[PDB]
């Protein structure tokens, strides 16, 4: 007897006459169909209990459920007819109404793409050439080495990796925003190169927890080289790649191109099922935050706090003091980069989770959060920026300091 319960029994009933044999079975579905779009009919909208009963956009609202009763009367019409196949496929016309629903009212819709700064753009771009030019390096050194490469470099290679395919994505995403989230390039593109960037983020996250593993390792253990098993690196490697591509997976399912009727825009977003649209938005946010924030600092944070207390276990001397300080200064420097970098995004998509869920109503709060994604999201690719000076940059020094008290 509520807007989201008079829903759920349309989109049900949806299901019964897609799936039905004689036409009876049809006239019962829709029955009870036409029934709930009455009902919905007389439920504002809770994201806008506020607005007036007059107000136009509830003139919209009830209207929305004119259209579809009128729909459901025309199958009526052929089920009462006996034509089952007719009707079913007048059903199909709801689903289209449907659609409109879930974009005008569900979500954030119900509170536009004319809040455009000409920074972003800018920005995304000055990340990109910097952050291609650091890792460009990072890669390049490995050739002017002079020295014997420690697994450490595996991992070293395989992050600049992801953080070059990724941020090779973020002129899509800048031409993206400037033509007001109408993407040209195509529908496979979207799909791909949608995918791609989650793909290569999971794994340039799932790879800085691989390193502060290895760093971990490297503290409690002084002979890490001799204590390795030869095999490790050619194990982890594969696997991370793989687990970064089952994260991604939702994406490469979901992720293609849908039009936006009142933007009048092809957007590259998640074509979830219509019928569950909020229940995913909600779990695939929620599933951003565990995997890719809250378990990777679980590692991050305890081999951080577990270098420290090892550190300050050895000895106590004052100029010893000098050595291990540093090592518990660029120890620090990734923990406090990670969630300087992926915090902002991640508490806005833990927002945005509750607003799917129906916690947060206010749209003063959805309106930051939206205007405060780009800034957030680019943050992220920040982090890959961050990643050479964090491991390559500083890694001669670390591998001496810790032979420097290990002597
Ligand atoms: C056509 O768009 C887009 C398609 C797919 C994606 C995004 C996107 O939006 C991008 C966009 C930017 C600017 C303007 C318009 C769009 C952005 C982002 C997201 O969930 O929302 N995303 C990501 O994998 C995340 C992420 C989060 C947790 C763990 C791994 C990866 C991400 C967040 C921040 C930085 C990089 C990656 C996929
Ligand atoms: C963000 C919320 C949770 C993710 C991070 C959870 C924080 C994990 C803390 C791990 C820790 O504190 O390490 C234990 C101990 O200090 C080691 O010796
Ligand atoms: C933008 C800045 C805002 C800051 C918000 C950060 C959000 C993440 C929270 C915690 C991660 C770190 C976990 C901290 C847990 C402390 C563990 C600890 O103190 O361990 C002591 C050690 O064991 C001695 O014996
Ligand atoms: C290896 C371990 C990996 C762990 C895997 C992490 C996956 C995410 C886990 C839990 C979130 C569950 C979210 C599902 C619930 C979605 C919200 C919902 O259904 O409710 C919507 C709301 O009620 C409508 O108004
Ligand atoms: C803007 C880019 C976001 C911030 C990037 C790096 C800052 C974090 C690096 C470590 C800061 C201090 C480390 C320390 O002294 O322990
Ligand atoms: C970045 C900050 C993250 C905050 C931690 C939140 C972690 C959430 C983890 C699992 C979610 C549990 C189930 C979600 C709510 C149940 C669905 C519902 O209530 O309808
Ligand atoms: C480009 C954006 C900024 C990139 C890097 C700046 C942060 C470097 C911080 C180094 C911390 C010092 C240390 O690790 O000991």
């Amino acid at each position: 007897a509520d807007l989201e319960d008079n829903w759920e029994t349309l989109n049900d009933n949806l299901k019964v006459i897609e799936k039905a044999d004689n036409a009876a079975q049809v006239k019962d579905a829709l029955t009870k169909m036409r029934a709930a779009a009455l009902d919905a009919q007389k439920a504002t909208p809770p994201k806008l209990e506020d607005k007036s009963p007059d107000s136009p956009e509830m003139k919209d609202f009830r209207h929305g459920f004119d259209i579809l009763v009128g729909q459901i009367d025309d199958a009526l019409k052929l089920a009462n007819e006996g034509k089952v196949k007719e009707a079913q496929a007048a059903a199909e016309q709801l689903k289209t109404t449907r659609n409109a629903y879930i974009q005008k009212y569900l979500g954030s819709g119900s509170c536009p793409s004319d809040k455009h700064l000409d920074a972003i753009p800018i920005l995304y771009y000055i990340i990109f050439v910097i952050g291609f030019l650091v890792n460009i390096v990072v890669v390049t050194l490995f050739c002017c080495q002079k020295g014997p490469k420690k697994v450490s470099s595996i991992y070293i290679f395989n992050l600049a990796v992801a953080d070059l395919l990724l941020l090779a994505t973020l002129p899509l995403w800048a031409t993206y925003y400037s033509y007001r989230y109408d993407w040209l390039f195509g529908p496979v593109m979207c799909k791909v190169f949608g995918s791609f960037l989650t793909l290569n983020m999971f794994a340039s996250i799932f790879f800085i927890t691989c390193m502060s593993v290895d760093r971990y390792q490297s503290v409690i253990y002084p002979f890490l080289s001799q204590r390795r098993n030869p095999w490790q690196a050619s194990y982890i490697v594969p696997l991370v790649w793989c687990m970064a591509c089952l994260s991604s997976l939702p994406t490469f399912y979901f992720r293609d191109v849908r039009t936006i009727e009142y933007l009048g825009v092809n957007a590259c977003i998640m074509a979830f099922p219509p019928e569950k649209y909020a229940q995913w938005s909600a779990g695939i946010a929620l599933m951003k935050n565990i995997l890719g924030f809250i378990i990777p600092l679980i590692f991050i944070a305890t081999c951080y706090f577990g270098i420290r207390k090892h550190l300050l276990k050895t000895n106590s001397y004052g100029k010893n003091r000098i050595t291990r300080d540093q090592v518990l200064k660029m120890a620090a420097a990734v923990v406090l980069a990670f969630i300087i970098c992926w915090l902002p995004f991640h508490v806005l998509t833990f927002l945005d989770a509750l607003a799917w869920m129906g916690v947060i109503n206010s749209c003063e709060v959805i309106a930051v959060i939206d205007l405060a994604l780009p800034f957030a999201i680019l943050l992220g690719f920040t982090n890959s920026c961050v990643n050479p000076f964090l491991y390559c940059f500083v890694g001669n020094r670390f591998q001496q300091k810790l032979r420097s008290v290990f002597r």
